[PDB]
C-alpha cells in the first residue's frame, strides 16, 4: 500500500470520551488566554481545530508524516478552517522561529504518547518546545508558555498471563520426542524492544493480578530541568510484596495523564477505553513461582526515550538464542509438532518401515519452514533420517547442533540446507513448505514452490501440508467496525473527518487476534476454499459459496482461517488456542443487514496467493 493511515487513528477518532476531555482541556486553557498554539504531532489536526473553534488568534499543527500532513490539510479546508490553522509538514524539532513559525507560542498541544508513554519521544520533543518554541514558564496565559498534557503518574502490576508468556518463554523442556537441552537458552526480542503493547482488557485467556498496583514514575511536562534530568538520572530500585499465589509472566504497565488540573486521561485496562497497556514480559529466572511473602524487585528508567523496566527478580521471605515472539509461540504449539511427528512417521512407514524406530539410503527430508524450526530434529529422532534445516541465522544453526546433540544425533546427522535434489539422482521423501504468513494470509509464490517440490519428491513421497482448507464465518462486530472506519461526526464533536480518513483503510485486516474480538456468529465457520499441494487440479479459481444465515444481525465482517492438512487424518487449526499464526477477516465498508434462515452469496476468488473474498 502506497498510502497508509495507521489503524490506530480510527480506534482513536471514534473514542467520544477522548475527544471531549481532550476539548474540554484545550477550551479552559484557550478561553484562560492562551491565543497562540502549536499542536505536535496533528494527525487529522482535530486538536488544531478544537483550539481555534474555542477561540485561539493563531493556531500552528505540525506533522512528521506526508500522508497525514496531506489529509489534516484536506480535513481543516473540509471544516472551513484553512485560513486560520495553518499546517506544516515536518517534526517539531525542526520548527525554527521566525523561519517556520513567527512567534514563540503560549501553548504546546501533543497526543505523541504510547502504551509506554514516552514511545514517542515526547521528551526530546518536549524539550525543545521549551528551549525554542515556547513562551517562559509561569514564574495571564498569554504572556506564558504551558505544555497539555501537563503531567503523568505511571504505574506498573505484577501479572499472571499464559498468553504473554508463550510468546516470551518456552515452557516444556520435551517436544513431540525431542528433548530441549539446559545449555540452549531461547529469549524474545523484548530480552536484555523493551515492551510490547497490548489490550490487556480481552487478552486470551485474561490476566492475575498478583501484586497491588504500583507507582513506577512521575513526570512534569511543564518542567524543563526535570525533563532534561532524565537522561542522567539514575535507575529507581523498587521492591513489590506479592499479594497472590501464582505465575510471574508480566508487569503490566499503564499511565494517568494529566491534560490540566481538572481533567484526566486513564490509560488503565478497560473494555469501556481504546487505550492499551505497555507490556514488560518477565524472562530469565530460575522460578517463575510467586506466593504472598515474596517480593518482585525489579529497576524503573526513562534515560534513553523508552521507559525500562530491568533487573527484575523475585525476592523470597549456555548458548542464548534469540527467537522472535511467533517463533517462542510455535515452540510452544504442542499439536503442531505432535501432528508434524505422526504425520512424518506414517510416510517412513509406507515407505520405509525398517528405517522407523539399503542401510546407506537414508530417508531425505527437507524442511523449508521459514525462521526458527525443529521439525528436523523431530524427524531424525523418529528413524533412519538424513534432515535438512532452512534456518539462515548462524545463532539459530548453533542452537540446532546442540538441540540435535542433546537428541544422540552423531555430528552432522542434521544439514543446513532453491529447492533442489537433497543429491544428484537423489529424491525427496518429505518437502515440509511454509503455507500461511504469521499475518493469516497465504504465503507468495507458494503454488509455484509446491509445483516445482512435486518434482523433487521419492515415488509415495510428500509435501507437507497436503492441502489447506480456508475457513470463514459471518459476524456482526461493531468493533471491527470502528477500528476500520470513523463513526459519523458525533464522536469528533460535530467536525467532519470520517468521509476523509475513512478513504485511507485496506479491504483486508491483517494480524488478527479473532478470539479476543468481541463478535456475534451469524453463521457456523464454514469451507470457504480448498489449497491442493499435492493435487493443484482441486483448487478452483472461481466459486460461489452459498452461506446459511443463521441468525439476523448487521454483518460487519467475514473472519477466515486454515485447517492444514499434513494427510487426511492429521491437521492443524490456525485459529487455535496455541496456534503461532493469527487471524486475519474481510471489513466491509459498508455493513449488511442478514436476515436467520437465508442464503448468502460469497464470491471466492483465487489467483496463486491471493483470495479474494465478497458479499455477491
Ligand atoms: C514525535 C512526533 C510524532 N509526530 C506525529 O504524530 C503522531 C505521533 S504519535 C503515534 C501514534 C500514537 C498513538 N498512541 C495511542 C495510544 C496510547 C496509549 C495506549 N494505547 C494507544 C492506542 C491503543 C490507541 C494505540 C504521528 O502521526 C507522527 O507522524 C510528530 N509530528 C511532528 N513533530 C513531532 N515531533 C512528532
Amino acid at each position: 500500500a502506497n498510502w497508509l493511515v495507521e489503524r490506530w487513528h480510527f480506534i482513536m477518532l471514534n473514542d467520544t470520551k477522548r475527544n471531549t476531555i481532550y476539548n474540554a482541556a484545550i477550551q479552559k486553557a484557550v478561553c484562560l488566554g492562551s491565543k497562540s498554539v502549536l499542536d505536535i504531532g496533528a494527525g487529522t489536526g482535530i486538536l488544531s481545530m478544537f483550539a481555534k473553534k474555542a477561540g485561539a488568534h493563531s493556531v500552528y499543527a505540525c506533522e512528521l508524516s506526508k500522508t497525514m500532513y496531506e489529509l489534516a490539510c484536506d480535513v481543516v479546508a473540509a471544516n472551513k478552517m484553512e485560513a486560520g490553522i495553518k499546517l506544516l509538514h515536518t517534526k517539531s524539532l525542526d520548527i525554527e522561529i521566525p523561519k517556520h513559525i513567527p512567534e514563540r507560542v503560549s501553548l504546546v498541544v501533543t497526543e505523541t504518547v504510547d502504551a509506554g508513554l514516552f514511545g514517542e519521544g515526547i521528551v526530546e520533543s518536549l524539550i525543545h518546545a521549551w528551549e525554542h518554541l515556547l513562551l517562559q514558564p509561569k514564574t495571564n496565559c498569554e504572556k506564558y508558555g504551558k505544555v497539555i498534557p501537563a503531567s503523568a503518574v505511571i504505574f506498573g502490576m505484577a501479572v499472571e498471563c499464559a498468553e504473554i508468556r508463550r510468546h516470551h518463554r518456552v515452557g516444556i523442556k520435551d517436544i513431540a520426542g525431542i528433548h530441549l537441552p539446559t545449555n540452549v537458552k531461547f529469549q524474545s526480542p523484548a530480552y536484555s524492544e523493551p515492551y510490547t503493547t497490548e489490550k490487556m482488557s480481552r487478552v486470551p485467556g485474561g490476566y492475575l493480578a498478583l501484586t497491588e498496583c504500583f507507582e513506577i514514575m512521575t513526570v512534569d511536562f511543564n518542567n524543563l530541568q526535570e525533563l532534561k534530568s532524565l537522561a542522567t538520572k539514575k535507575p529507581d530500585k523498587i521492591g513489590i510484596p506479592v499479594i497472590k499465589e501464582g505465575i510471574l509472566d508480566a508487569i503490566m504497565v499503564w499511565f494517568v495523564l494529566q491534560l490540566d488540573d481538572e481533567h484526566s486521561l486513564s490509560t488503565s485496562p478497560s473494555e469501556e477505553t481504546c487505550w492499551e497497556q505497555a507490556v514488560y514480559p518477565v524472562q530469565d529466572l530460575a522460578d517463575y513461582w510467586i506466593k504472598p511473602g515474596d517480593h518482585v524487585m525489579m529497576e524503573v528508567s526513562c534515560q534513553d526515550c523508552y521507559l525500562r523496566i530491568q533487573s527484575i527478580s523475585v525476592l523470597g521471605l549456555e548458548q542464548t538464542c534469540i527467537l522472535e515472539s511467533t517463533e517462542i509461540a510455535l515452540l510452544n504449539n504442542i499439536p503442531y509438532h505432535e501432528g508434524f511427528k505422526m504425520a512424518m512417521s506414517k510416510v517412513l512407514s509406507s515407505l520405509t518401515p525398517e528405517k522407523l524406530y539399503n542401510i546407506l539410503e537414508p530417508f531425505y527430508v527437507l524442511d523449508v519452514s521459514e525462521g526458527f524450526s525443529v521439525l528436523p530434529v523431530i524427524a531424525g529422532t523418529l528413524g533412519q533420517v538424513k534432515p535438512y534445516s532452512s534456518v539462515e541465522k548462524d545463532q539459530h544453526r548453533i542452537a540446532l547442533d546442540l538441540i540435535s546433540e542433546a537428541n544422540h544425533f552423531p555430528k552432522e546427522t542434521l544439514e543446513f540446507w532453491m529447492l533442489q535434489r537433497p543429491k544428484s539422482d537423489k529424491l525427496w521423501s518429505i518437502i515440509i513448505l511454509d503455507v500461511i504468513e504469521p499475518s493469516g494470509l497465504i504465503q507468495q509464490e507458494i503454488m509455484e514452490k509446491a509445483a516445482i517440490s512435486r518434482c523433487l519428491l521419492q515415488s509415495g513421497g510428500k509435501i507437507f501440508p497436503q492441502y489447506v482448507l480456508m475457513f470463514g464465518l459471518l459476524v456482526e462486530s461493531q468493533t471491527l467496525l470502528e477500528e476500520n472506519a470513523v463513526q459519523g461526526t458525533e464522536r469528533t464533536l460535530g467536525l467532519n473527518i470520517a468521509p476523509f480518513i475513512n478513504q485511507f483503510q485496506v479491504p483486508i485486516r491483517v494480524f488478527l487476534d479473532l478470539s479476543s474480538l468481541p463478535c456475534i456468529p451469524l453463521s457456523k465457520p464454514v469451507e470457504l476454499l480448498r489449497l491442493d499441494l499435492m493435487t493443484p487440479y482441486l483448487n478452483t479459481s472461481n466459486r460461489e459459496v452459498k452461506v446459511y444465515v443463521c441468525k439476523s444481525g448487521r454483518l460487519t465482517a467475514i473472519p477466515f482461517w486454515y485447517h492444514m492438512y499434513l494427510d487426511e487424518e492429521i491437521r492443524l487449526d490456525t485459529s487455535s488456542e496455541a496456534s503461532h499464526w493469527k487471524q486475519a477477516a474481510v471489513v466491509l465498508d459498508n455493513p449488511i443487514q442478514v436476515e436467520m434462515g437465508e442464503e448468502l452469496v460469497l464470491s471466492i476468488q483465487h489467483h496463486k496467493s491471493n483470495v479474494s473474498i465478497t458479499v455477491k
